[PDB]
């Protein structure tokens, strides 16, 4: 505690005896820690209280030992310039291998051992609205059996070398007709079923249909997407095909609350439901008071994956006023998800199109708006033919030729 | 040989007096070996049998010694966690500076001397279908004058620190009429010459045309693009301006054999062809049996670049049955090229145009397909009139206007 510029060469740190212990080594208001291939092992966990950590009560230590000084190989707090390179670690009967907590914003992980831990390998607990976190993390620890949580997720500024975006959405600056802002997207185009909530005041936003449960079946009422994942042929064995998707990081915005859920479901080859979430507005904190991410499991086997919004409770509502709280944290919706790739392009990464050689690609499309032509009554037998002319005109001009 | 948090912290190793030495350091089987600042130099490089490793034999070694415990600087076989900064390297007249092989999976490397092997900087030999490797690598080792061989480009995570896409494109999800299948693009699109194979099934893909080796002249008939590079103006000097692209590396879809050919071409200021290569489905095996990748080296003095599909023997055939096997490995047809770029963002990197405050870039074009409107025949003088009406009607509702 209240060092600076401390380095921890080679050594060892380890738990043999089963002493108990809540972590191998507690940092905190120190600036610059680095530590050099130390050699970790062997911990038997319990929070600062006293209670053991096991497998059993795991999910229950997490919810309520957030801000413990506790539940880690090494526990990270208030920490200037923390800095791990690669070490072999093992034997981690606690939750996570690095802790992070109290506005510790610039750490840099190296890759070390992955899944050692019971529930994560980088465990991330910044919590203030004021802090302005940025991590590095080696990309082999976030596709592995434990993963990184969500905040840690957030907090890493290289999350393009492990993912890449399958869905990415914002709102229109200029709100379309009949419209009383635009704080959220007002056309249907980013959705393959559903529909608008009201076509008076667009800016209501999506239509939010009742589902009673996660696991339930979606019809082409509700809003939801659904793209198919592991392709592989005939010739293939599944052992040496393996799973083309781990996980799936969500963003999205905040709201104190609210009845509209986000949905995903991760269904085998004959459309059962193998697994499946859904989250609430509020469950979008990790950077509280604007947006947040959270982690969905891909399981083993998956063929198609859904993902969309609906309403949970029995009656019909609005993004606007069910998920968005009418607008009182957000002026500006936006959705992005992101895919955790199993090993990092086997299968192809997801992005947009694009060639350098095709102009359509290179600078986009010229075509703009016609403007609007009334509809002609004159039928004398060249009104008629003077009214195609001046079409004719347009779609030359406009670009369609 | 089975050790476990091992550091060496500067020192030398050195092989001075020209011993016969398959490496200067081999690790095998290892967790965490790392190498802070060791000075390398002077070796003279044999392989395990005895043979010793000049340039005149280079390439023979690269295709008959890839699973050799030699050829290297440093030699790193099933090692979790190794990790080199970046030393002053020189003298190293084997193949390449580090080899890496047998499931080492989380590797990071650091800056060290670029080009002072024969062959490459860092080679990449893990090969087994079950491995999921992910590394790290310095950027400024990749657009060196030896660079990394197509393997360590498919497992660097931070490929996108060095490279751009300049080729991206995937298959539909929905067939287009007529078809018996999705696997393959159902249009020609992406492409500036070429045709489909056929129009009752546009699920055999393009139409591969024969071209009897691959530095002969593409004609309009084949599926092929072009562009140009390194455009500076008459008042720069060519030593000044330097050239803008240096190693091209393809993924595409894996399959056991096939007469189709992936051709690219780099071609002077007067058409005549500088370089050229081809490469045959069971190449793209960096990452069997789904997908790999090929480098393609640009000569210095290159104006222009080609690239495309063509078929090796003579007759015409097609992308499905004469590249993809008929799909017994993939399902789905994927071609992304990656541009290595000689001196990062110079000459501007290659990406899609975008605008935050254009809505036409920012949420995408609102048009939707209008409704089919049968051919009419009323000739009154007010038949046609009314349709006219009913078009003009569906040009404003579907956002033509």
């Amino acid at each position: 505690q209240g060092l600076s510029n401390v380095q921890y060469i080679g050594g060892q740190l380890s738990g043999h005896g089963s002493p108990r212990n809540t972590s191998l080594a507690t940092i905190t208001q120190c600036n610059s820690f680095i530590i050099y291939g130390t050699d970790l092992e062997d911990i038997n966990g319990f929070t600062t209280d006293g209670t053991a950590i096991t497998a059993d009560n795991i999910d229950t230590i997490e919810s309520n030992y957030l801000k413990d000084i506790s539940g880690a190989a090494i526990v990270v707090s208030s920490c200037l310039g923390f800095k791990i390179d690669s070490p072999h670690i093992f034997k981690i009967k606690t939750l996570s291998t690095i802790k992070l907590m109290n506005n510790t914003y610039n750490y840099e992980i190296g890759g070390f051992t992955p899944d050692e831990a019971l529930k994560y390998n980088v465990w991330d607990a910044n919590g203030l609205a004021t802090n302005r976190i940025s991590g590095v993390i080696h990309p082999r620890l976030v596709n592995s059996r434990l993963g990184i949580n969500s905040v840690a997720f957030d907090n890493m500024s290289n999350k393009l070398d492990v993912s890449s975006l399958i869905h990415n959405e914002t709102s229109q600056i200029i709100g379309l007709t009949p419209s009383t802002g635009s704080n959220v997207p007002h056309t249907r185009i980013m959705w393959s079923n559903g529909a608008m909530y009201s076509s008076t005041d667009l800016n209501n936003g999506f239509r939010l249909n009742y589902l009673s449960n996660h696991n339930e079946p979606l019809t082409p009422m509700h809003l939801y997407n659904e793209f198919s994942v592991s392709e592989f042929g005939g010739s293939v064995t599944e052992s040496n095909a393996l799973d083309e998707i781990k996980y799936i990081f969500i963003q999205t915005t905040y709201a104190n609350s609210g009845d509209g859920r986000f949905i995903i479901q991760a269904l085998d080859a004959s459309g059962s439901v193998l697994s499946s979430n859904w989250y609430s507005p509020q469950s979008f904190n990790s950077t509280f008071p604007i947006s947040g991410f959270v982690r969905f499991d891909v399981p083993t086997g998956a063929k198609k994956i859904r993902y969309g919004f609906v309403n949970s409770a029995n009656y019909t509502g609005s993004l606007r006023s069910h998920f968005m709280s009418g607008f009182a944290y957000n002026k500006r919706f936006f959705l992005k998800i992101y895919a955790v790739y199993n090993d990092l392009g086997r299968y192809g990464q997801f992005e947009p199109p694009y060639s350098v050689a095709i102009d359509r690609f290179r600078v986009g499309d010229n075509t703009t708006q016609m403007p609007s032509i009334p509809a002609s009554s004159a039928t004398d037998v060249a009104g008629v033919n003077e009214v195609i002319n001046s079409l004719l005109a347009s779609l030359k001009a406009n670009g369609f030729m």
